[PDB]
């Protein structure tokens, strides 16, 4: 599940993009 959007959630730790996935979540570099 997501808490604050994988996008910003990952972008804060280093990531161009991100989103939620079946397994759970996944970012995008």
């Amino acid at each position: 599940a997501c808490v604050e959007n994988c996008r910003k959630y990952c972008q804060d730790k280093g990531a161009r993009n991100g989103k939620c996935i079946n397994s759970n979540c996944h970012c995008y570099y």
